[PDB]
């Protein structure tokens, strides 16, 4: 159940690295150039 | 302690699904 | 292993608090 949890954390980090790669889509639709 | 850590991880999932539902307010500002 | 697991979850809390500081860069473009 511990290593189910370790590889839930490795779902989360790779959800976060989708969200970051939406955020950095919106910044690059809208910003610096 | 694992069953504290799982129940931090399943908080971090329910921060990520806050942050996505902020990002998807900003995407629907921009609309 | 438990205290490797605690210190992945505190990489994750401290990613979440990077994403919030991308989102609050996006808010300071958009609203």
């Amino acid at each position: 159940r511990m290593k189910q949890l370790e590889d839930k954390v490795e779902e989360l980090l790779x959800k976060n690295y989708h969200l970051e790669n939406e955020v950095a889509r919106l910044k690059k639709l809208v910003x610096e150039r």
